């Protein structure tokens, strides 16, 4: 009974950066603290330069379009 207007928002934008830059460092870190992962992820990100930000945006929007698509019926809480 899968409810169709029940969706899933986006996370966050460095969230979807952390998968991705999260391996690089806890590969030659394999004992990063559950802060320092994070804390690092968001220099690099903060360091990642606006164009290269684009992808991760850019794929939140991909999602993002299709979510407000049917959120219409849906309610807001």
């Amino acid at each position: 009974f899968k409810d169709p207007n029940a969706p899933k928002r986006p996370p966050s934008a460095f969230f979807l950066f952390c998968s991705e830059y999260r391996p690089k460092i806890k590969g030659e870190h394999p004992g990063l603290s559950i802060g320092d992962v994070a804390k690092k992820l968001g220099e690099m990100w903060n360091n990642t330069a606006a164009d290269d930000k684009q992808p991760y945006e850019k794929k939140a929007a991909k999602l993002k379009e299709k979510y407000e698509k049917d959120i219409a019926a849906y309610r807001a809480k």
